[PDB]
């Protein structure tokens, strides 16, 4: 069992380079429209408080320099969309997949392409925390870069990357230019809410480490599910819903150990540690493979 | 903060094909007009319990083999058998094919494995050539011929094919001219993996890696052989240094000023004394599928 990320060949085909003055980023090219990260357009001065709609309109179309491989783009138009500027090119994508744009809830998985000057450099999966950040590997010119899932020829756009904090975590956007959590576009250092992990994430690993053979946390006992969230939040863990328990029943059934079951394994272990012990490979209990990503990868 | 981190797999995806013999249906590689495969596409269960690989492929023709790339066929005009994969000469050139050769790894490299079924992508993930030449794959019944690779510049280097999964759940194959990694055999019989050990170069690579971070308190005073280090070394389960291993922590060594003996130094220390409660990079284990080159792409 692996943390898989989806093929990004659908991706590839789609990121470019764009430069504004001395600053260079990714973009996202689909049909006849590059996505990319407002703040481009900002200078060493403005980046402390921009005030985007009059740094925009200060701009003219050829101040953005747009290369797909040894190809420029001309700009014919651009707009703004809270925090992601839509640079409309004059040549339509013929690599454009089936796609949509989404906005993903905590706890979400998704893939991401990291790219430098519109050349993609790698692919790992991650999640959106539930306080908004996504502990990602990113470093200077990475932003642009985008998340995503695929269903069928389908890529759901969920994340567009713009910066890091000073813990050395990373904050984005969706393709609407939302950020993800309560960050801001302007180049100060700032801090998250305090994360938690994410419980239900938890449970579909160690259902994961059960139908890999590994069940030394295993134990005789159950919980109720009000207790076992007290003792969660406790332990800065997310509270587990009954919607949680019902997305745990595939893999309940699979194993035959029902979810409170689990549920009193994972009490026991944050209680008590893990003792030395290892689970699939982790001292650490993982949070970053849902229910439906163990699934997958126990299905084809 | 480091992750595994897979390279885009966009320039590999326009390389996969389906094999099929009879009912049995894997994966291929198409490069120019070749198709490369596991040979052992040509048997069927009762085979497979015993092959005589030279008979079964004289009895075949070039119109017992379905290729396909999709759901359109690749007519085959040729066939020979190279060690343990199968070449399929076909009338049509990939024009997807990239820049790539054919590189056989050593153990503790890693590399990126696109798992693939019926000639469709499904993750990539990032894998280490432990030192009993198996791998902790993640491959499912129609994994065979999913295939392993590095990027450099625009070239692929294809490294690994897929051929089978080992009692204890780890994962063997060959390289792309069909030469087994270890001593396994594509036959249905009882095998078994060799104990297996640490990858110390890759260990020194992740404390070259804190180092670079700043966490640098099991550095010491002291330096070793290299003859003296091994010995030690593996009195411990790790595998011994190779003079290979050396120059592969050059650049790391040249960025910290820390000669590679001197770093074995530390790590004898640490085997011999262990981590006394401290962590490294946020760890009491030390990790070993990282190599020197993952550690300066992920920090640099
Ligand atoms: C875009 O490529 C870039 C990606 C960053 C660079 C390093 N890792 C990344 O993910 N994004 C930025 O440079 C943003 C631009 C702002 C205008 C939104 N800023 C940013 O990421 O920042 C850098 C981080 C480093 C840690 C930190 O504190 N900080 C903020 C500033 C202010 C406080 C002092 C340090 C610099």
């Amino acid at each position: 069992f692996r943390k898989m990320a989806f093929p990004s060949g659908k991706v590839e085909g789609c990121m470019v380079q764009v430069t504004c003055g001395t600053t260079t980023l990714n973009g996202l090219w689909l049909d006849d429209v590059v996505y990319c990260p407002r703040h481009v357009i900002c200078t060493s001065e403005d980046m402390l408080n921009p005030n985007y709609e009059d740094l925009l309109i200060r701009k003219s179309n050829h101040n953005f320099l747009v290369q797909a491989g040894n190809v420029q783009l001309r700009v014919i138009g651009h707009s703004m969309q809270n925090c992601v500027l839509k640079l409309k090119v004059d040549t339509a994508n013929p690599k454009t997949p089936k796609y949509k744009f989404v906005r993903i809830q905590p706890g979400q998985t998704f893939s991401v392409l990291a790219c430098y000057n519109g050349s993609p450099s790698g692919v790992y999966q991650c999640a959106m925390r539930p306080n908004f950040t996504i502990k990602g590997s990113f470093l200077n010119g990475s932003c642009g870069s985008v998340g995503f899932n695929i269903d069928y020829d389908c890529v759901s756009f969920c994340y567009m990357h713009h910066m890091e904090l000073p813990t050395g975590v990373h904050a984005g956007t969706d393709l609407e230019g939302n950020f993800y959590g309560p960050f801001v576009d302007r180049q100060t250092a700032q801090a998250a809410g305090t994360d938690t992990t994410i419980t239900v994430n938890v449970l579909a690993w160690l259902y994961a480490a059960v139908i890999n053979g590994d069940r030394w946390f295993l134990n005789r006992f159950t919980t109720t599910l009000n207790d076992f969230n007290l003792v969660a939040m406790k332990y800065n863990y997310e509270p587990l819903t009954q919607d949680h328990v019902d997305i745990l029943g595939p893999l309940s059934a699979q194993t035959g150990i029902a979810v409170l079951d689990m549920c009193a394994s994972l009490k026991e272990l944050l209680q008590n540690g893990m003792n030395g012990r290892t689970i699939l490979g982790s001292a650490l209990l993982e949070d970053e493979f849902t229910p439906f990503d163990v699934v997958r990868q126990c299905s084809g």
